[PDB]
């Protein structure tokens, strides 16, 4: 989460997402 960092379609929105760990 430090190559790209984690991305998501809101605020508090993990689990269906851009990348929870790079």
């Amino acid at each position: 989460a430090g190559t790209m960092r984690v991305t998501y379609p809101d605020g508090q929105k993990p689990g269906q997402s851009d990348v929870e760990k790079d």
